[PDB]
């Protein structure tokens, strides 16, 4: 009948929404007013939280709060990948029959789920809102992949739609769509290669993509699994632990929550220091009854992070070796994710493609999102 097609970036940390209508694209902000939400599911004893009430009781409920989905989705349990990011998630992956699965108390009873209903429950909320927004019922969506997802890890993907009650017209790759999304698709009887560099909340992908007379072409791709802007908040959370120690001789490392009180705190900062030179933590009772009122600037924040911020560029030049292309060969560079509101990494990338300048005007973290928008109003078509 009507209901508009939507598209949505199903993140590792954060997904996002929009739709294409009139001619432009809006992204879609939840209940509490953010145009991206947490992909956190909580189990309680009484519901089941998703997005931003999830993520804020994460300190409170580590064993029953579900975050890194993505890592899981399409793998197997014997995956030396899954073995491996096991031993740091709070949470219980269980193996059933070989397949990775998620163990959780909900409602004092013991219940485990794969990682296909983990990231339904996520496309639930998204769907949600954007029902909540447009007032009207949302079946057809595009959802956006990391263009390395094999078959499996697709397929998941596109199971976890259906679970939530969403036709997926087309599983398109994330790059892909934040080219659409500035418009790099369009025909100009020549060949483009485009840089994406996609730095989110811990997955770091560099992909160069070849774009002539319509079809795009992955030439290569290049990053670090574990690497992202949860890395950076975690340098600030030592550097504070010390000055805490230092100045109150009492180490918080040993308090879990106050551990994470203090990382959520150092993730708004981080934020701040994005528009602003100096950010203040102030944080009531941290640890016993001490408050822990603080400030950090920009300058700090970037000292915190050097060789950090500077290793991100090995992975370009690889990915620009494999290619067979010179910095020079190179015709659009957009920037994708989160932390690429970083000053900073802005400055070190433009240093590094001399001068080039960075398509930036879409929030990079609303990147992916517009661009599913885009492509499936075309697929629905309206546009
Ligand atoms: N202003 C900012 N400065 C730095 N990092 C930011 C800023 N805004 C968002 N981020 C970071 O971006 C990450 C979220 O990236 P996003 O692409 O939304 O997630 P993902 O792709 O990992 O699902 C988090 O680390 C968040 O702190
Ligand atoms: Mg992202």
């Amino acid at each position: 009948s009507k209901g508009p097609a939507v598209g949505i970036d199903l993140g590792t940390t954060y997904s996002c929404v929009g739709v294409f209508q009139h001619g432009k694209v809006e992204i879609i902000a939840n209940d509490q007013g953010n145009r991206t939400t947490p992909s956190y599911v909580a189990f309680t004893d009484t519901e089941r939280l998703i997005g931003d009430a999830a993520k804020n009781q994460v300190a409170m409920n580590p064993t029953n709060t579900v975050f890194d989905a993505k890592r899981l989705i399409g793998r197997r349990f014997d995956d030396a990948v899954v073995q491996s990011d096991m031993k740091h998630w709070p949470f219980m992956v269980v193996n059933d029959a070989g397949r990775p699965k998620v163990q959780v108390e909900y409602k004092g009873e013991t219940k485990s789920f794969y990682p296909e209903e983990v990231s339904s429950m996520v496309l639930t909320k998204m769907k949600e809102i954007a029902e909540a927004y447009l007032g009207k019922t949302v079946t057809n969506a595009v959802v956006t992949v990391p263009a390395y997802f094999n078959d499996s890890q697709r397929q998941a993907t596109k199971d976890a739609g259906t679970i939530a009650g969403l036709n997926v017209l087309r599983i398109i790759n994330e790059p892909t769509a934040a080219a659409i999304a500035y418009g790099l698709d369009k025909k100009v009887g020549a060949e483009r290669n485009v840089l994406i560099f996609d730095l989110g909340g811990g997955v770091f992908d560099v992909s160069i993509l070849t774009i002539e007379d319509g079809i795009f072409e992955v030439k290569s791709t290049a990053g670090d699994t574990h690497l992202g802007g949860e890395d950076f908040d975690n340098r600030m959370v030592n550097h504070f632990i010390a000055e805490f120690k230092r100045k109150h001789k009492k180490d918080i490392s040993e308090n879990k929550r106050a551990v994470r009180r203090l990382r959520t705190a150092c993730e708004r900062a981080k934020r701040t220091l994005s528009s602003s030179t100096q950010a203040s933590i102030e944080i009531d009772s941290l640890y016993e009854g001490i408050d822990f009122y603080t400030s950090i600037t920009r300058a700090r924040f970037e000292e915190l992070n050097a060789d950090l911020f500077r290793g991100t560029l090995d992975p370009v030049e690889k990915a620009l070796r494999d290619a067979k292309l010179d910095k020079s060969q190179i015709h659009d560079i957009v920037l994708v994710g989160g932390s690429t509101r970083i000053p900073k990494i802005q400055k070190l990338l433009q240093d590094f493609f001399n001068g080039k300048e960075l398509n930036k005007s879409i929030n990079p973290d609303e990147a992916v999102a517009y661009g599913a928008a885009v492509q499936a109003a075309i697929l629905s078509g309206d546009k």
